[PDB]
């Protein structure tokens, strides 16, 4: 377009080329009008830098555009708050970098909205958006990181990001993890930041005064809160989120207090006048209507309508006879049922859920407390085969390990696929590294460790397909913010965490925008074990649609006296402990009678996926060979129908 020119008022790009997102248009103005108007004052389309739209799908244009109208007042007028509450692996990174990109560049009145962004995010995830950054938009913009260092090295950082002047400032995005930010938000007051973005933002219950603090000493106008869950199932337990996200019309967090807070604790209290309960609910039904009005969330279910069929697995692996007579031995010695109860307690069953987990995983895990004869394995040592080391890993030990041997072994063989290893554990993960180099696989780790350049630069070989490297192991805490893994296409979950959030965090880098193959997810669970408890505790969480919570192996008060006997359980006859407690009406004699509903998919209950308790009826070739005596059990669903 030649009418544009460099010295004209006009939209920072071409709001009417083939594909634009147009965020904002001026509003119509009558021709009279327009004459004796001065041109440097009329509205600018706001319009989504090319680089950017080139590469957001469908839903990603409708988010951005949810969350620019929500974070200038035009959603929710005179707030500027929006929570983003979708699924993992929808690519909240880019929807949020194209939402700072277009704030600090853009407004109607054609000029940036904002200077500069604060993005608060858990540590282990701060590099992945500063990568995100340098992804998406090149040598465009130029964003710095701060996470631990100096108290004065840190001082210095974030005095230089914010005392910066007009026009040409070299660094507007800031990523701050959440200790570093709360330990120095005090530089930020009064600092004129733009935006704020907390990542992971469900974190931020009632109980964290110390976030809410730093987050008003600082006072960004327009905010962004992303998290896993909805909210509104569990509202009570949010009230600052929801103040903090809202507060453009829920006024001063006293004035908040008294509407809405008090009178709704007041009605909910064991004793309320009935009048008063009455009040409570009203207004909290009202809050449920504001975060109605201020949340986006879409599921994964939507990624369907164009990417390769995807197929989910959850395979339990029985325990070894080693590992068994452990298990059995270690709840006979340590006793976590009778251990600690009425007054609170999370001390020792802690210890014990810690240790049976290392159990699961491998014995070599747990050897190290046999040697001290530490409370709860007296005579293990004994139990270890005739001959044993550290440096050897036998992954016929375990069942998990020996499951997750097979799969490695029959993908190396059977497919040209690479595979994405996950761990909560880095001493399991230490585990992974013995078995590919006694395997000869060759193999990256994502640590932790790692630089921001060479973060960059492992996954780039990796996802390049002349890379020899087979295996892209990582920690689910770094498996989120885009890090994508699309040369693998298969990924081995192998352990579950008590959040559900993030287990689907981390399982969600393969199945990415630019996959090319059919994707396998794998979850490893050791049948009648904790780990199923732990499946089972997730799968109760997201149910009850919100309910976040990070505690579960500390505080042990929300069990009791039954439901703890059924946490330190070991079951050595079934097949699956989560398929016996469906008692479902689906299964005869270990076969599937009945399918799952039609339309259900991998986003559904495990009581509408797939029972499988012979190899029978089975879409993964590789888990087919896989089976022998180390699976009991698979629960299995896919994506859609490859046909398209
Ligand atoms: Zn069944």
């Amino acid at each position: 377009l030649g009418l544009r020119r460099a010295g004209v008022r006009k939209a920072l790009h071409d709001p009417f080329e083939d594909g634009a997102l147009v965020l904002y248009e001026p509003p119509a103005i009558s021709a009279h009008d327009l004459i004796k108007a001065d041109k440097e004052k009329l509205p600018v389309h706001v319009v989504v830098d090319p680089v950017l739209s080139k590469v957001l799908r469908p839903h990603q244009r409708e988010g951005v555009k949810f969350l620019w109208d929500c974070v200038t007042g035009r959603r929710i007028e005179n707030s500027y708050g929006c929570i983003m509450a979708d699924e993992m692996g929808l690519g909240k990174t880019l929807q949020c970098i194209t939402l700072i990109w277009t704030l600090l560049k853009q407004s109607p009145d054609c000029k940036p909205e904002i200077d500069k962004v604060i993005v608060v995010s858990p540590s282990s995830l701060v590099r992945n958006w500063y990568n995100e950054v340098g992804k998406w938009l090149g040598g465009r913009v130029q964003p710095v990181a701060i996470d631990g260092g100096s108290k004065d090295e840190i001082d210095s950082k974030l005095v230089n990001f914010i005392s910066q002047q007009g026009m040409r400032i070299p660094t507007p995005i800031l990523i701050i993890s959440y200790e570093t930010f709360r330990l120095h938000a005090e530089v930020l007051h009064k600092g004129k930041v733009g935006l704020v973005i907390c990542d992971e933002g469900h974190r931020l219950k009632n109980s964290d005064n110390q976030t809410y603090l730093a987050l008003n000493s600082m006072n960004a106008q327009r905010r962004v809160l992303i998290s896993g869950t909805p909210i509104q199932n569990d509202l009570l337990e949010y009230f600052s989120l929801v103040h903090f996200v809202n507060s453009g019309i829920l006024g001063t967090a006293q004035e908040f207090k008294k509407r809405f807070e008090i009178p709704i604790l007041k009605g909910r209290d064991a004793d309320a006048s009935d009048k008063d309960r009455a009040a409570g609910e009203q207004k909290l039904q009202e809050l449920i209507s504001i975060v109605n009005r201020c949340l986006i969330r879409r599921t994964s279910d939507i990624l369907s309508k164009y990417l390769p069929v995807k197929i989910e697995q959850v395979v339990c692996c029985n325990l070894t006879p080693l590992q068994k007579e452990l298990y059995k031995l270690f709840l006979k010695q340590a006793k976590p049922v009778e251990s600690l109860q009425t007054g609170k307690i999370s001390v020792s069953s802690l210890s014990s859920i810690t240790s049976l987990k290392k159990l699961c995983n491998h014995p070599a895990l747990i050897y190290e407390k046999c040697l001290t004869g530490e409370e709860g394995f007296d005579g293990a040592l004994d139990l270890f085969p005739q001959n044993y080391s550290t440096k050897a890993v036998e992954p016929q030990l375990s069942g998990k390990m020996l499951v997750l041997d097979y799969i490695l072994a029959m993908t190396r063989t059977t497919t040209s696929d690479k595979v994405v290893l996950v761990s909560n554990y880095t001493q399991t993960l230490d585990l992974f590294e013995k078995l590919c180099r006694n395997r000869r696989y060759l193999y990256v780790r994502l640590d932790g460790t790692m630089s921001i350049k060479k973060r960059a630069k492992i996954v780039e070989r990796f996802n390049n397909p002349s890379s020899p490297e087979f295996i892209f192991m990582l920690s689910s805490k770094a498996g989120g913010c885009g890090l994508n893994l699309i040369g693998a296409n298969r990924l081995v979950m192998f352990d579950p965490d008590w959040n559900p959030a993030n287990d689907e965090q981390a399982m969600a880098r393969v199945w990415r925008d630019g996959q090319k193959k059919t994707c396998y997810i794998y979850r490893l669970l050791s049948t009648g074990t904790i780990e199923e408890k732990i499946l089972q505790r997730q799968a109760h969480k997201k149910a009850l649609s919100s309910c976040v919570v990070d505690e579960e192996q500390d505080v042990e008060r929300h069990f009791s006296l039954g439901e703890l006997r059924e946490l330190f359980s070991l079951n050595e006859k079934t097949l699956s402990d989560t398929h016996d407690r469906f008692r479902c009406r689906r299964c005869v004699n270990g076969r599937q009678v009945r399918p799952p509903p039609d339309d259900s998919d991998c986003t559904c209950d495990l009581s509408n996926w797939h029972h499988c308790a012979d190899k029978r009826g089975l879409r993964d070739p590789v888990l087919q060979a896989s089976w022998d005596a180390a699976v009991s059990f698979v629960f299995h669903q896919r994506s859609h129908e490859d046909q398209r």
